């Protein structure tokens, strides 16, 4: 077999039942297992090569794979045995096979799930009676400073419960070990001390079998139904039951690990319907917001990609990161981004190659479209979004909620086969009219739009956008078609294609025309004299070929003879599969329902921002009233730093000064509403104990009083902003819509350069 | 026919001589050319498709090259015919061919030099009289915010000469355009407005055929000899002549750009002999120092690579960066780095796979040593090294000069074949003794070693290091051999290998043994029961077979029969090829030559560092004395901060108060001695006007006088530290050597973990 197999000393012998075969995922896991097994030979008594062999991993096609062939060869497994009896199972060369895989979505999920599916399909009785086992390593380890002994959790839920049970984590360092290679040598020896406690068994409950037909079977219909609901994390009772007897039911593993892996794989191609961007593009947008927040100077594409990888935890390949950055910065007729989030200083590609003619990342530079991004992705709303956490560190948000539905007003296609997704940008005017009717409460269609929302029918048009399109858009039999424009000169027997169909690359169109032999039977030659953004394809035909073209290619009342011959028609087939914000997959059938689903999320975000702003304003005015009421009697109490700052708190508590938490009321970063109003109090008097002498003079007092009157006016303004007729925060939504419309118009005027 | 050829309207007709062909390397340059050529009604009478065609640049092999075949087909060139006469030169379909290429050692030199060599080899008469032309786009553009028209320099020397005057850059922005894709649309149209004057014609002067043969011919000895001197940039006179006549000689073009490209390609594999690291490794070290100069917290490999790319201008791929980071963080018996610059938390590989079994960059984390680096690479000297400026921004230094020569005490190899380079680490004790004898001046061999370095003979041993090696290092006459250790038991017929030769991967060695069919005629089986760091490989042989190995593999007075059978000897072949600090390539016959070459550079760096320290200490001393005198007798003129206008400057210049550059003196980053002393007295009086009230009484005067006393003591310590008998700064070098030896000992004791 392969040389990756390290045989145990007693493997296949009289004591083969006591032997176990560790199946590491890759070379790093193999090296870790080797190091642990060899260090166990000297200090402890336990695992070693005497009773532990090592191997590495690498239906109709699952039987010819070399790795499974090697595994079945070493284990001595017989296909036609079914291992029902104990003596039949005793003939195996190893007592059990232990899978040692990384805790991430690659090791657990895809590979562990694949091994479990293979075993269940071929030898289902092996999973029962406890033959297939796994290695459960500490997923999270928290180290207390000056304690040199960590506390370990095998699941994120246990760590979250312990953390919320804890008072503070100032002196605790949390390390996430998603992969086996992340364990240090001392950590590895700590695991191999009680290696016997890290072996978990699979039970193969009744519900597992059907699941094995869903995630890994050839049935691709019920798989989508299973995937369209998101992954539910394991509950605490299930984890406790698993840890009690060290047995993991297969069902739970299939429903959690493999399902999360499949969802992650889908999310890398299909974007969320709230912002129209995938996880990688969300990371890029967040990194651009973080980098150009205060500087906004042009940076090289590779430099910005390095910044994104450093700060936004983009652990994928840098070539994909650079390609996605270029795609986000591309702006041309037929581009995938109608409103790009980045301004591209340099040659970022043209419509002829479909954006593939972009310059190298080391030459072209990128900048943040500050005006458009700020008007569409407000900085205030960024705090209230739910964020993803990579190894306990903040990263890009789970989803962005722009002022207008970005998943609709921009083009989008998935080139990777496996899941169909195609979106054609709708007209900006129609989107603006629809949202303004929904929010304005003064539009005559506002009540009609609400009627259309509660019961699903269409009341306002939603036509495909034709901003950078010089052709025609014809709706025939519920299908939209884009037609390019051409001219014919009979005297020179020549045709000049002036406009290709929507999102059709020039070189791709030319090669498609050239491939068809029948088309070339009349075309003498083709050249491409098109400009950087316009289309001018010069085709010269053979003599007396126009009549032959007319008689051969026939008009179908939709496209004339020339358009059919020149392939100047495109069908706007759109696949509206999107990723739910909670994790699931949702398949729409029209853009109207996409907009109807996006509206409540934006409305709820506006309401949440309004309540958070109201609470923050109340807290700020409370602390300002406290500081001014200390100021006007500073000649009565006279204690800021005159005495020791430990006896002051008694006298400030004897008077009416509530404890407050500075740096939380002064600048709440991500303080959620209930936590913000809970932990704002029970702080300390640093807002009074640690003030400066600058506040002593009356000018500071009058500045404070004008500030407090300003925030009182703002508080009443946001209070009347609430309980509005359509919903709280509708007027501010209308103002943001107007601002983003102005920004879009300005960008369109200056070719998305903004001077 | 040709895939990416856009024919001109008049090409191949009565105006062929007026038609020119633009050759582009990639699709980005083609898109730029298409955008420039299609300015209709804007930039009139400029280039267009009427007289400009386009083509893309996608010794028997040169004949069948598809790109060159397309080019010759387009131009109608004839291989047999020599275009020496004007009448036969008019048969070409284009008047001239223009190369529109980048200016970053790839567009220029690599493929432009290739095109020039092709034309010279096949049609040398074409280059003369003018046929091959190039597009010299503005390399550097200086924009003034109040002028909105840039100043363009086509060479870096011109920009440097301009920057010699116009010193302030008070309101100027410098932009570097190394590639064609870096130009913006307005820049593109401005360039195409003068496209007629942007073209430069090659001349093929004398002494260029020999240069062409050297750089592109099959001969390599003279090509290597050319590369031992480095690239010399064009002088002002040559650039002025080129710009005045708009003709570029081929020789100058070659020696300027293709030599630089070849040197850059070489130095990406061959490291410098001063620090023992290539450009990528030096960038990694500088980025690590920048990242962990303050925190030293462990970071993921991919995050650190992103930081390095963002800050150190590492524009290459991220996989190479991650691999190099892992290699720099690897520490195991046989690893390349005996003293790694990085502490790696996780599994970074093992000796078995030669470091190729490391975990993914997502999981394993890296951090700076912060204890060995601070001693081997002092932070004081980091301000004195020459620095590499990429696109006008600072980057990793030109070369590092460590306290001990790292190119001689670390294993090095070149995985990229094309330039042999192999280094075997010398013993640390021998190197320390040699350097101490050279420096301490008290060693009995000090003057003897000076005589030795003067007469290039060897007087102190330099033996290969055997720190992490349990074998034997034996010298058999002008070569060294490493022998592994084995134990063989005749009973039960097993041979257990306990130590492999130096830098021999375990799995590679096992595979090499396995491929030898004759050796497995006796080997029953091979098992790899080795540990993580020590090797224990079991080889079970066939019964009564040891005598067969005795009679088959014969003793050669160097290898035992078992050693020859198991290939337990390795020859320590050395290839002492390095790159000169100025750019050239140097070859050494022994490690003694490397040490003797590295010593003067380090001695001169100590002298320069001490000189700069003395100068900056004198500057600080005069500024402190000035401020002390001001705080002493300010009552005479004025004691307040109200004098912040020019009146204070005038009243201070009336007395003996010199104007000093406070910012430069208080923190000179890279100010060398000459302009340090030139700009010291060209500052302002801010060193006095920036005195807070705290510093306006005696309580700060005592601190000031204590500071001046301490720095005066440091000043005369530097003073008599100089003029030492061996060289100035000998004791500082000795104590730095002791500190670095202590750090190395601590790292070796802690397995390069430092707890």
């Amino acid at each position: 077999d392969v040389d990756k197999y390290t045989r145990a000393r007693n493997a296949g012998g009289k004591k083969a039942q006591d032997c176990m075969l560790l199946a590491a995922e890759g070379d790093s896991a193999l090296s870790l297992l080797r190091a642990g097994l060899t260090l166990g030979k000297s200090n402890p008594s336990g695992p070693s090569f005497d009773f532990c062999g090592m191997i590495s991993l690498g239906n109709e096609q699952l039987t010819n794979n070399k790795v499974l062939q090697g595994i079945v060869q070493v284990l001595g497994l017989d296909f036609n045995c079914h291992y029902k009896t104990q003596e039949e199972r005793a003939k195996l060369r190893y007592g059990c096979i232990v899978a040692c895989v990384d805790q991430d979505l690659d090791g657990c999920g895809k590979i562990l799930g694949l091994l479990l599916a293979y075993f269940h399909l071929f030898w289902p009785q092996l999973i029962v009676h406890g033959f297939v086992k796994r290695l459960l390593t500490p997923l999270i380890r928290v180290y207390e400073k000056g304690n040199t002994v960590p506390v370990e959790f095998y699941y994120e839920q246990e760590f979250d419960a312990w953390a919320k049970k804890q008072t503070s984590l100032a002196n605790h360092t949390v390390k996430y070990y998603k992969g086996l290679a992340a364990h240090d040598t001392h950590e590895v020896k700590s695991m191999f001390k009680h290696f016997d406690k890290m072996v978990y068994t699979f039970t193969l409950d009744d519900s597992a079998k059907e699941l094995f037909h869903i995630y890994f079977g050839g049935e691709s219909e019920l798989r989508k139904r299973e995937l369209c609901t998101g992954v539910v994390p394991l509950t605490e009772t299930q984890t406790q039951s698993i840890h009690s007897v060290r047995r993991i039911p297969c069902s739970l593993h299939l429903q959690v690990d493999t399902k999360a892996y499949k969802l992650d794989a889908i999310e890398r191609q299909i974007p969320n319907f709230l912002d129209g961007m995938t996880r990688a593009r969300r990371k890029i947008l967040a990194g651009g917001l973080k980098c150009f927040a205060s500087n906004n100077r042009e940076r090289k594409v590779f430099q910005f990609g390095g910044y994104v990888a450093d700060h936004m935890f983009y652990h994928h390949g840098d070539m994909s990161l650079n390609t996605s950055i270029i795609k986000a910065a591309q702006y041309y007729p037929g581009s995938s981004h109608l409103y790009p989030v980045f301004i591209g200083i340099g040659s970022f590609g043209s419509r002829h190659l479909g954006g593939k003619d972009a310059g190298s990342p080391r030459y072209i530079s990128v900048q943040l479209a500050s005006e458009f991004i700020k008007t569409m992705f407000p900085t205030e709303d960024s705090w209230l979004l739910p964020y993803v956490f990579e190894d306990g560190q903040r990263a890009e948000p789970e989803y962005y909620v722009p002022v207008l539905p970005l998943a609709i007003m921009e083009y989008g296609a998935n080139p990777s086969e496996g899941w169909k997704y195609t979106t054609w940008a709708r007209q900006l005017e129609d989107i603006l009219a629809l949202v303004r009717a929904y929010v304005d409460k003064n539009n005559p269609k506002h009540e009609l739009l609400h009627y259309a929302i509660d019961h699903k029918i269409t009341v306002l048009p939603l036509r495909p956008s034709n901003y950078n399109f010089k052709g025609h858009l014809k709706r025939f039999g519920q299908y939209y078609y884009s037609y390019g424009t051409y001219v014919v000169s009979e005297q020179r027997n020549m045709i000049t294609i002036t406009e290709l169909p929507l999102r059709v690359p020039t070189v791709a169109y030319i090669e498609s025309i050239k491939k068809s032999s029948n088309r070339m039977a009349f075309i003498e030659e083709i050249v491409d004299y098109s400009s950087s953004e316009t289309i001018e394809i010069l085709v010269k035909l053979k003599p007396n070929s126009l009549s032959r073209i007319m008689e051969e290619f026939k008009e179908t009342e939709e496209q004339n003879s020339i358009e059919n011959f020149l392939r100047l028609r495109n069908c706007l087939h759109s696949h509206l599969n999107f990723v739910k914000p909670k994790g699931g997959i949702i398949e729409f059938n029209s853009y109207y329902e996409i907009l109807y689903a996006w509206l409540p999320y934006r409305r709820d975000l506006y309401q949440k921002r309004l309540m958070r702003e109201r609470a923050v304003l109340k807290l700020r005015l409370i602390m300002e009233t406290a500081i001014v009421r200390y100021i006007n009697e500073s000649a009565d109490l006279n204690l800021s730093h005159y005495e020791d700052e430990k006896e002051a708190g008694r006298i400030l508590s004897e008077h009416g000064f509530p404890p407050l938490n500075q740096s939380l009321i002064t600048s709440p970063e991500f303080a959620t509403i209930e936590e913000l109003n809970q932990k704002a109090l029970q702080g300390c008097y640093t807002y009074i104990l640690s003030l400066q002498a600058r506040e002593l003079l009356i000018a500071a007092k009058t500045r404070r009083v004008e500030k407090i009157k300003k925030m009182q006016a703002r508080l009443d303004k946001v209070e009347q902003l609430l309980q509005e007729s359509p919903f709280p925060g509708a007027s501010v939504w209308l103002e943001e819509i107007d601002a983003v419309e102005k920004a879009i118009i300005k960008g369109r005027n200056t070719q998305w350069k903004f001077h």
